[PDB]
C-alpha cells in the first residue's frame, strides 16, 4: 500500500484510530494532516490542526487555508467519535447532544468543505469510521449506535453525490463468535488504508464491519 505524494487528512487523529491511521499514512508516503480537538499525546509525525471538526465555522474557516495551498485531496478519513453509554431514559441532555455533534456533526462539515474540491479535482478516496453499533442494536449504546447510523447514512449519500465526479466513498465498522481478539487501531488502519487504495478502485458505498464477526452478516 504505496500513498507517496498523496495528501491525505484524517479527523479524530489525535488519538486511536484516527491516529493510528494518520501513522499508517505517514508510513506509507503521504503528506498527512490531522485534525482533531485536542492533540495531548506525546508525537505527531504529521501537520495538526487544532479545532472542534463539530463547529461548522472552524471547520470553515481551516479548510478553506489549507484548500488554498494544495492541489488536490487525494484521501478524507473521517475518524472523530465519542462514545457515551447509558440507558436511553438516563442519559444526559448534554451525552445525547455530544454524541450527535461531534460523530455525525464532524464528518458533515467535512464534507461541506470538500465536496466542491472532489469534483474540480475528480477521483479521490472517502472512508469513514461508523461502529458495528450502526449495524445492531446494543443495549448500551442507543445513542452512539443512532449517531453511527446516521453517518453511515450521509457518507453514503454523499458517496452518491460524488460518484459522477469519480470519488470512492466507503466505511470501516470496528467493535466462537467474536473469532479472535478486539481489533485494534492499528489494524483498523489497515482496512482504511486498503480502502483508500488503488486496490479498492472498483469498491464504493462498501462498508467493512471490523469486529470479529459479532454482527454475523449484519
Ligand atoms: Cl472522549
Amino acid at each position: 500500500l504505496d500513498f507517496h505524494g498523496q495528501t491525505v487528512w484524517v479527523t479524530g487523529a489525535g488519538k486511536g484510530i484516527g491516529y493510528a491511521t494518520a501513522l499508517a499514512f505517514v508510513e506509507a508516503g503521504a503528506n498527512v494532516t490531522g485534525f482533531d480537538l485536542a492533540f495531548d499525546g506525546e508525537g505527531y509525525p504529521f501537520a495538526t490542526e487544532m479545532l472542534d471538526v463539530a463547529d461548522a465555522d472552524q471547520v470553515r474557516d481551516v479548510c478553506a487555508r489549507l484548500l488554498n495551498d494544495i492541489e488536490r485531496l487525494d484521501v478524507l478519513v473521517n475518524a472523530a467519535g465519542i462514545l457515551r453509554m447509558g440507558a436511553t431514559d438516563q442519559l444526559s441532555a448534554e451525552d445525547w447532544q455530544q454524541t450527535f455533534a461531534v460523530n455525525v456533526g464532524g464528518a458533515f462539515n467535512l464534507f461541506q468543505q470538500t465536496m466542491a474540491q472532489f469534483r474540480r479535482q475528480r477521483g479521490g478516496a472517502i472512508v469513514t469510521v461508523a461502529s458495528d453499533a450502526a449495524h445492531t442494536p446494543r443495549i448500551g449504546m442507543s445513542a452512539y449506535g443512532a449517531s453511527k447510523a446516521a453517518l453511515k447514512s450521509l457518507a453514503l449519500t454523499v458517496g452518491l453525490e460524488l460518484a459522477g465526479s469519480g470519488v470512492r466513498c466507503n466505511l470501516v465498522s470496528p467493535g466462537g463468535i467474536p473469532l479472535g481478539k478486539i481489533a485494534r487501531p492499528q489494524e483498523i488502519a489497515n482496512t482504511i488504508l486498503f480502502l483508500a487504495s488503488s486496490h479498492a478502485s472498483h469498491i464504493t458505498l462498501q462498508d467493512i464491519v471490523v469486529d470479529g464477526g459479532s454482527t454475523l452478516g449484519a
